[PDB]
């Protein structure tokens, strides 16, 4: 007694299977999922005929398909993706000021601000999984994209992540190869030291939120025990992300693209998103407020860029 089903790792390439309806999916395929639901311990029902089940990439055909689609060989990746999807499928993705947001659930505030940020910066993903899911998220169906971020970042639904760390992981899977940064560190004692950064390290800085201050210079520790000055010589990138420990900061309309605000304590706080459009909009999941001025505990600010060369000699 049998039905026909299809197994997959990428939901595109299907593998015809004939399953014994007296045995679990588990006994025939190993761990098995139906649109995120774990059916490993369940026996085939007739309503399953012709349906697609996810399985683990446990032969060379599935390994090649999984790597080509996801760009990861982490063995627990597919199970993490399916477990998250089972939750993200039931989140709400309301359109807020023309952007896909996420209604608050399960500490997902860091994800909502990350998703809102992506839709305001020029970025293309390398893994087809992220390309296809990000296209759907932009159209309003973000369940797959959210599940993939959770899986790539090794975060479970319910865990509060850091926005900067999350953007860092997503940038590693994006085409930032054109991006270039040149830095100069001046110590009165020790003189000068020029650094070039490439890719992800060229678009991220930790220590100040102000793109203008980065250009004029910021004080950092030197090994000699003095304070050295670091400023921006040259930048080629479509955006920059300036990050700092959360601290009261004033966001001025028209001077930035968007920003992330973090309120509260370590691992038990809340992120909000601020976008600079015709005014300052504060997007907090499904919630929207406006103001002409904004002050809060800002962690990250995104700025547009193309090409910058310092006048500092
Ligand atoms: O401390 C946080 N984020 C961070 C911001 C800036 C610098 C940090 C340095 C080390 C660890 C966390 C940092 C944090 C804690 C809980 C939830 N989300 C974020
Ligand atoms: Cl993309
Ligand atoms: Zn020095």
């Amino acid at each position: 007694r049998t039905i026909k089903v299809f197994t997959t790792v990428d939901n595109i390439n299907l593998h015809t299977q004939v399953v014994d309806m007296s045995m679990t999916y588990g006994q025939q395929f190993g761990p098995t999922y139906l649109d995120g639901a774990d059916v490993t311990k369940i026996k085939p029902h007739n309503s399953h005929e012709g349906k697609t089940f996810y399985v683990l990439p446990n032969d060379d055909t599935l390994r090649v398909e999984a790597f080509e689609y996801y760009h990861t060989t982490d063995p627990s990746f597919l199970g993490r993706y399916m477990s998250a999807l089972n939750h993200t499928k039931k989140w709400k993705y309301p359109q807020v000021n023309g952007l896909t947001s996420i209604k608050w659930a399960d500490n997902n505030c860091y994800l909502a601000t990350a998703l809102l940020t992506l839709q305001q910066i020029e970025l293309k993903f390398n893994p087809p999984a992220l390309q296809d899911a990000y296209y759907r998220a932009r159209a309003g169906e973000a369940a797959n994209f959210c599940a993939l971020i959770l899986a790539y970042c090794n975060k479970t639904v319910g865990e509060l992540g850091d926005v900067r760390e999350t953007m860092s992981y997503l940038f590693q899977h994006a085409n930032l190869d054109s991006c270039k940064r040149v830095l100069n560190v001046v110590c009165k004692t020790c003189g000068q030291q020029q650094t070039t950064l490439k890719g992800v390290e060229a678009v991220m800085y930790m220590g100040t939120l102000s793109y203008e201050q980065f250009k004029k210079g910021v004080q950092i520790p030197c090994t000699c025990g003095k304070q050295a000055t670091k400023y921006l010589v040259q930048q080629e990138s479509p955006f920059v992300m300036m990050s700092a420990p959360p601290a009261q900061y004033e966001l001025k309309h028209g001077t930035f693209t968007c920003a992330s605000e973090y309120t509260g304590n370590y691992q038990c706080g809340h992120y909000k998103h601020i976008t600079s459009k015709e005014t300052l909009y504060c997007i907090d999941g499904a919630l929207l407020t406006k103001s002409s001025e904004y002050k809060g505990p800002i962690t990250d600010v995104f700025y547009k860029e193309n090409s910058y060369t310092t006048t500092i000699k």
